[PDB]
């Protein structure tokens, strides 16, 4: 069986909009959701879906793009560091379950080569 997405809203959890969470979702978020390589990573991994037997066996703390964005417009984060590690558990994420060169591999590098550069303009809060 598939485990529940994440959570994306708790209303004990207290809220903030900052230019930085701002920038993540309206530039980020939105490029790397349309590019050529996004559609693998815009939901959780569907490991009935795909005949993923052991994917939750072997991740442990699952995170995808579709989390990422409810996480962002929900103004579930405090901090910009916050979803920056959600992307950056979503990428090892990948990496773990696969292997170097492998098709998803390249498709996830390309995205984190994309997210690099965005973060490298994030603005200063
Ligand atoms: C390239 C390709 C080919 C095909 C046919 C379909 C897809 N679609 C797709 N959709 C969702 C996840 C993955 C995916 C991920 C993966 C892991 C972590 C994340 C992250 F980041 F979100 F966490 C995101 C993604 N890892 C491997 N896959 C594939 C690898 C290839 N298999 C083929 C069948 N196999 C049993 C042998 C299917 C699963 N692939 C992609």
């Amino acid at each position: 069986m598939n485990p529940p997405p994440p959570e994306t809203s708790n209303p004990n959890k207290p809220k903030r909009q900052t230019n930085q969470l701002q920038y993540l979702l309206r530039v980020v978020l939105k490029t790397l959701w349309k590019h050529q390589f996004a559609w693998p990573f815009q939901q959780p991994v569907d490991a009935v879906k795909l005949n993923l037997p052991d994917y939750y066996k072997i991740i442990k703390t699952p995170m995808d793009m579709g989390t990422i964005k409810k996480r962002l417009e929900n103004n579930y984060y405090w901090n910009a560091q916050e979803c920056i590690q959600d992307f950056n558990t979503m990428f090892t994420n990948c990496y773990i379950y696969n292997k170097p060169g492998d098709d998803i591999v390249l498709m996830a590098e390309a995205l984190e080569k994309l997210f690099l550069q965005k973060i490298n303009e994030l603005p200063t809060e």
